[PDB]
């Protein structure tokens, strides 16, 4: 459907986000996971975000409708 | 490569893990995500049990080799 | 007051949780963290039933009422 | 001792981090959870830089010695 929950990873150099989790690969990069829920749409527009900033690498988003 | 870090997620009803994130979807739901780290190979055959697991759905495995 | 939310951790060897977090120190310790919500009574409750348990050490639980 | 590992607490509005997790309350706040390793001093030290910014409250750290 259209709403549910996703999982958004990416590794690193809003009332959608649930729990967002910061691993630390090693001194320069940061592998984040962040656990969306709602509107698949917006959902997909906040990964959308993420992915556009610089030193943001392998982004990947799994969506889980409900 | 064969070492580096990956992102295994899946929905509910070791040395390899990293960290573990328990959030719950709903009364009967759980979504996972477990951040595992060592031989590509080890990381693949621990995903491969995990799914191989009645309950576990919707089973994802991001790699990310170094 | 009676409502709001807590962090419960400890080392190791429901509708009330929201996120758990588990986080290898080594071989055989694991870091629990879970993040509870609900009645406070409940949150120490649940604590409680958790700290009963054995290999369960070093067991707090930091409460935030609303 | 010296040497362990940590979790530090608090509500929001290194090398020394393991994982942090970030999870939201409501619309204007977020609980943070940081778990910390190292020596203890620099781990006492980077919970005075943290609990020392505007905004973060009920700041809590549960040190954990080997
Ligand atoms: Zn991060
Ligand atoms: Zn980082
Ligand atoms: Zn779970
Ligand atoms: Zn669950
Ligand atoms: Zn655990
Ligand atoms: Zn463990
Ligand atoms: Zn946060
Ligand atoms: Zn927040």
């Amino acid at each position: 459907g259209t709403q549910g929950f996703a999982v958004l990873s990416y590794v690193y150099e809003h009332d959608l986000s649930v729990a967002t989790l910061h691993v630390h690969i090693n001194h320069d990069d940061c592998l984040e996971i962040a656990v969306l829920k709602g509107d698949m749409g917006d959902v997909q527009h906040f990964a959308d975000d993420v992915i556009a900033q610089r030193g943001v690498r392998h982004g990947h988003l799994q969506c889980l409708p409900k």
